[PDB]
């Protein structure tokens, strides 16, 4: 009835789906922020899953500088994607 | 399949679905936030669909204070509502203290 409180809930269960695997349940590390964005993301990256690439990435969502990313910080990864999509929107930017 | 993609496709189809209604396409203003509220996300605001209500709600998200909500904003609303959820993912705070 509702898409937008289901996309929520999709963006809620799938940080946990990876967040829980290792260490920190509420926290993504290097090797399960690289399962999420090649298993869920894989239009993001595309062929860039290398070392150099996810480093990068780690850096960029990594705002509180604790090596790992928080469920707040891939809220604001999630929405950067959605202001990518926006931008071309009207098929054209 | 993809969910997280799909769920990303209908963050941003759904903001159109109701920004492109009036005035600026880009920016939800005060009616169009009213709809998206009450259409798409009656959960948040539950009761709360009063004068009063949307005009907080509109303050809170409204940032820049242009008096209405572009893209950015309302992905700060929704990563909000996001959080809240995040809560009560275990059906019970398991968070706090
Ligand atoms: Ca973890
Ligand atoms: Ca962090
Ligand atoms: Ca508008
Ligand atoms: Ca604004």
């Amino acid at each position: 009835a509702c898409p937008l409180e289901k996309a929520l809930d999709v963006m809620v269960s799938t940080f946990h789906k990876y967040s829980g695997k290792e260490g920190d349940k509420f926290k993504l590390n290097k090797s399960e922020l690289k399962e999420l964005l090649t298993r869920e993301l894989p239009s993001f990256l595309g062929k860039r899953t290398d070392e150099a690439a996810f480093q990068k990435l780690m850096s960029n969502l990594d705002s509180n500088r604790d090596n790992e990313v928080d469920f707040q910080e891939y809220c604001v990864f999630l929405s950067c994607i959605a202001m990518m999509c926006n931008e071309f929107f009207e098929g054209f930017p």
